[PDB]
């Protein structure tokens, strides 16, 4: 469940992070 | 470390409820 969790973190924080790549091509 | 692990899960997920919110306000 420890290592599953961390799987679900890591998929979460490249969310997190094409979430803010979209916004910063929106406003650019 | 199972309920710190799900807390920053809960976290990453409503950081990407609010991205999502902030997505569809640049777009409207
Ligand atoms: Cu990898
Ligand atoms: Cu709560």
């Amino acid at each position: 469940e420890i290592a599953a969790l961390k799987x679900e973190n890591a998929a979460l924080k490249e969310e997190i992070a094409a979430l803010k790549k979209e916004i910063a091509a929106l406003x650019k």
